[PDB]
RNA sequence: AAAUUGAAGAGUUUGAUCAUGGCUCAGAUUGAACGCUGGCGGCAGGCCUAACACAUGCAAGUCGAACGGUAACAGGAAGAAGCUUGCUUCUUUGCUGACGAGUGGCGGACGGGUGAGUAAUGUCUGGGAAACUGCCUGAUGGAGGGGGAUAACUACUGGAAACGGUAGCUAAUACCGCAUAACGUCGCAAGACCAAAGAGGGGGACCUUCGGGCCUCUUGCCAUCGGAUGUGCCCAGAUGGGAUUAGCUAGUAGGUGGGGUAACGGCUCACCUAGGCGACGAUCCCUAGCUGGUCUGAGAGGAUGACCAGCCACACUGGAACUGAGACACGGUCCAGACUCCUACGGGAGGCAGCAGUGGGGAAUAUUGCACAAUGGGCGCAAGCCUGAUGCAGCCAUGCCGCGUGUAUGAAGAAGGCCUUCGGGUUGUAAAGUACUUUCAGCGGGGAGGAAGGGAGUAAAGUUAAUACCUUUGCUCAUUGACGUUACCCGCAGAAGAAGCACCGGCUAACUCCGUGCCAGCAGCCGCGGUAAUACGGAGGGUGCAAGCGUUAAUCGGAAUUACUGGGCGUAAAGCGCACGCAGGCGGUUUGUUAAGUCAGAUGUGAAAUCCCCGGGCUCAACCUGGGAACUGCAUCUGAUACUGG
RNA sequence: AAGGCGGCCCCCUGGACGAAGACUGACGCUCAGGUGCGAAAGCGUGGGGAGCAAACAGGAUUAGAUACCCUGGUAGUCCAC
RNA sequence: GAGGGCGCUUACCACUUUGUGAUUCAUGACUGGGGUGAAGUCGUAACAAGGUAACCGUAGGGGAACCUGCGGUUGGAUCA
RNA sequence: CGCGGGGUGGAGCAGCCUGGUAGCUCGUCGGGCUCAUAACCCGAAGAUCGUCGGUUCAAAUCCGGCCCCCGCAACCA
């Protein structure tokens, strides 16, 4: 609620302080136009990626029965971590994308795994584990 | 003579019926709104919502006959000059007609606004006793002799403003002693004690210190007892709902005494008693100003409390008192709160629920108008001044009432439209044509009443020394209307500028075609819509209203559907599962008594307006108005004693 | 009084009705609130438990059959408070 | 001197503050049942003796209407 | 090398420690009921009882192997 230029009445008071609202007068157009359009660009949600945190190959996967499957892996760069989103692509197309649920590796279940350590993963709603494929995790 | 001498039912449950029972309609009414439409006038009505907030103007002044007075403007004047020698401009001085600021008096407690608060320091009805009461009024007397101040003003000074600080100085009907003092107050009495003010108009001998004395009348001042009006106080009844609120109460209820008020009183305080209220509804909770009356109803009732009038309460919110006869003050004061405005930043200012007007809220409610001419209020001896009271005007079809938007003639009855079995029917005497009228609107011309008074003179009476003055009453002269372009009357032009709204299936007055096809849509209730729809939508025709017509909202009616008048409970809604029983309601029969209930009569009161009856006035009507009747009620007294109660 | 009360015997006890006459002298009727009673099922404690039978199990029927029918069977039905 | 004013002081009391209760209005993730809809799914519980007479109270059970037990009512057809 | 429970007819079971012609359900094919179908009812088909050796009168049921299915167990990242 703008105005160029306004007062709040005595009634009107009462009905933005209790329900919870914005009550802001600017004395110039210029200040109003500039930060309506600031409204609208908070308004947009991409995400482009979104640098890569770190990108691994899997190989040889194993079942487990709460994901369905643990797709072993060898990181190649960077640093695998746990609650960042990963793209899982196939000769240069995306096979299916994802954030990760649980990384683990042995039974030590390490949140954290760098670059040429072995490493561990799987992921719900993910049905197809094949070989030759690398997952991509960025960070936000 | 008359003055409540008045009362309707319909649709819808069923295949059909009767009953039961709700829903719905016809009616009146409205401070209305919205939709379509819209010519004039008279009278009325107009923020129902936000007791929301308010810019600006205006809404409370007035008296020079209380007072010192001049600063404005107006004259006048010794004396300055305008001097063109009677015309004059300015320097002066309140000399006076007046009058800014000031003291003083009376009014700012009325008039006007609102309904927030209040189920009672309210209202209504009817009564009480302990009181005050300006202005006006009757009665009887005073009105003597003094004193110290002060605003204005002057000088110095602080502030942006609001508004101040010093010291001077002065008047009075401002203020205070002193005297006087009862048919006054206190007191059994003896006694004791209390007030005040002048100001004007005119004038005969008489005269001064030329101010006046003195003469006279008007007016104001003081006291006391009255009248009238106003107000305070007390008691009884009545005046909303709720028990899904049953207990409430320490100034509480009373007593004594002191204080207190204008006055009675736990009004207040001390002490004492332990009461007081409550199921006949206290306490608590919700809501609300009360009445006359208004709307509805045959009535009894139901609903309601704008406009008019009476009472109350409030004045931005909470609290407070000061002044005053009166206020705990609507345009006063003080404090606190909320809020707003001014500021040179240090400080100031204000309160529309007065009249217009603005923002806001809302479906919705008007012009920042004219005039004090009339009625009425304040001040004044008056003249007069003030009066958003009031009288008027503007706006709105908001309502009521009146009138117009033409009258008469006009036929195979045209054209067009509509229906039709293509014969004709209809729109329809409707239109056109023909004469004719001119209300209203337009335009010119004339012209009541609302005006009574007040002003100069005059004359007579009462006054008085007086023909003055004063006051009353006659006379003449010249005058006073905001509305206003008034009402009304005459003239001119031409039918000329003036008709829309809803409805037509039954209830319910009014029927057909085409389009659509369980769609689009209608619908107060039943219920319409799938190929003939009088129910939708258009058309033609018709019905009902008419400057309105419809829709919505709203009260009562019909509704005997809360049934007192005036209903019900076996099977329709409704007998507690049964009994005992307090309170309560009701209670057999005789006598006497009582006389509360009940009945009778008398008296007072029941405001006016409204309603109703018969009249009167505006061309009629609405509207205004005279008189009556009515207010079915309350209270006091006196009776009656059958019935009820004791 | 209503709920309800049934083999036989005794004990304690309430009410109703009739006959006759005496006594009291309107002591009456109704009853919001209040109090008491009140089938069955159900609840608590402890007893009791033949038959019946919610629940539950099994057998059948049926398209299904958490039922109706059958074989069993717990609470409960019985006693005291 | 008397008397007054100011100031101080005491009483009453408005605003205000603190603690804890009561009551009422609005609103609340979610959840319960209720009402209303042209047609939907499952069954068929009631109306006939409705195919196990129904209903009332109660208790237990079950997708649902309901079923079952106990007592009560007739507002039950047939009685051959 | 590593646990569980099972192997019977087309599919799923019962017959088990209680060793003497293997019966009970759904399907299969017929028959019956109906105007007809579903549903239901009468019925017949259908077997080395996993496969062997042991053991015995006769062992479905008796033991242990070969072997298979399921069970969780596991590919436990």
């Amino acid at each position: 609620l703008v105005g160029f230029n306004v007062r709040a009445d005595a009634s009107a008071r009462k009905v933005i302080e209790a329900e919870s609202l914005d009550l802001r007068y600017y004395s110039v157009i210029y200040n109003l136009i500039d930060e309506v359009k600031a409204a609208m660009s908070g308004m947009l949600s991409p995400e482009l990626k979104q640098q890569i945190i770190g990108l691994a190959e899997v190989r040889d996967v194993f079942k487990s029965p709460k994901f369905g499957a643990i797709a072993g892996c060898m990181v190649t760069e960077g640093v695998v971590k746990r609650h960042n989103p990963i793209r899982v692509l196939r000769d240069n197309v995306v096979i299916y994308e994802g954030e990760l649920e649980s990384l683990r590796r042995f039974k030590d279940d390490v949140n954290e795994v760098r670059n040429g350590m072995e490493c561990g993963i799987g992921v719900k709603n993910y049905n197809d584990v094949r070989t030759g494929d690398v997952i991509e995790v960025f960070e936000i």
